């Protein structure tokens, strides 16, 4: 865990900085839904900008994601790395969720633009999903494995080795601690995971409303998420 490190990003700088831009996609706008639901409506779904309000240093060695409503929208942020890793790793971030409060969506999450995702872990502000740690299989998202996780706004490290053998799951791992959550290989219809040259890449993000989000109107804003590092070895 002290590395070297096939990627990290220890998320060092001056307040007010941007992330780096060598490590780091800022996303310009949220995910379209299609058929959207109510909190999914272009008119009610948070937003995603490239902008120094919502996606910043603060100095202190922590990417900050910050949710806040401008001009009847609220918008808040996403990053996701252009570098993708193949199987046989394992990738922690360190992160204080600021942002448990109604119409959030916080997430660390590893991707793939096909087929599967990791979600490392996870909270809905939409009053009805609990939090939890998600592997997903299909791109429909629809056949899954999970594992609800209770969240505080303490500091945690969340850890996922994803190896030959599925994926394990720790909350601020230490020498011989026991995985919170296993995933077995194979244990979903078209498991991608184990295909050769499969890969995928790290994302932070604090999405506000749509499905998982919800009605933020409950909400306490501006809401954050502090993220310390990521790494991956
Ligand atoms: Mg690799
Ligand atoms: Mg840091």
């Amino acid at each position: 865990q002290s590395g070297p490190y096939l990627f990290h990003d220890e998320f060092d700088g001056p307040a007010g900085s941007a992330p780096d831009s060598s490590k780091w996609t800022v996303a310009r706008a949220r995910e379209e839904m299609k058929d959207p639901t109510y909190w999914e409506r272009p008119e009610n779904v948070g937003q995603y900008r490239d902008d120094r309000q919502n996606v910043f240093l603060d100095g202190k060695s922590n990417l900050v994601i910050r949710a806040a409503k401008d001009g009847g929208t609220y918008y808040a942020g996403k990053i996701q790395s252009p570098w993708r890793g193949g199987i046989g790793h394992t990738w922690e971030a360190r992160i204080k969720f600021d942002c448990l409060t109604a119409g959030c969506w916080p997430a660390w999450w590893l991707g793939n633009q096909d087929r599967g995702e990791i979600d490392i872990i996870e909270w809905y502000g939409n009053g009805s999903w609990p939090s939890a740690t998600t592997v997903h299989a299909k791109a429909n998202g629809s056949e899954w494995k999970t594992r609800n996780v209770a969240l505080d706004s303490g500091w945690h490290t969340w850890r996922c080795q994803w190896d030959e053998t599925g994926m394990r799951f720790w909350q601020d791992y230490a020498e011989g601690a026991q995985p919170y959550f296993t995933v077995a290989a194979h244990s979903l219809p078209d498991w991608p995971f184990n295909d050769p040259g499969y890969t995928v890449f790290p994302v932070l993000n604090l999405a506000v409303a749509g499905s998982g989000g919800g009605d933020p109107r409950p909400g306490s804003y501006p809401a954050q998420m502090l993220v310390d590092w990521v790494r991956v070895w």
